[PDB]
């Protein structure tokens, strides 16, 4: 609730591709079920994976800065 997809990879509107793809590249690998197939790690890939699809589309992020969760149809609930 309060869904968090920036914040989840940890970032803000304002940081840019830079930003958001550096924190991106380290994120996936945090959990990655190539990488670390540790228990409970894939969940938190696949609920980074959510987070991920924003934080690399800038078409995607295009409607998350316009407005942000409230205009993502990303999972509902």
């Amino acid at each position: 609730m309060g869904k968090d997809y920036y914040q989840t990879l940890g970032l803000a509107r304002g940081a840019s591709d830079e930003e958001i793809k550096r924190a991106y590249r380290r994120q996936a690998l945090r959990y990655h079920p190539d990488k670390n197939k540790e228990p409970g790690a894939e969940e938190k890939f696949k609920e980074i994976a959510e987070a991920y699809d924003v934080l690399s589309d800038p078409r995607k992020r295009e409607i998350f800065d316009r407005y942000g969760e409230e205009g993502l149809k990303g999972s509902g609930c």
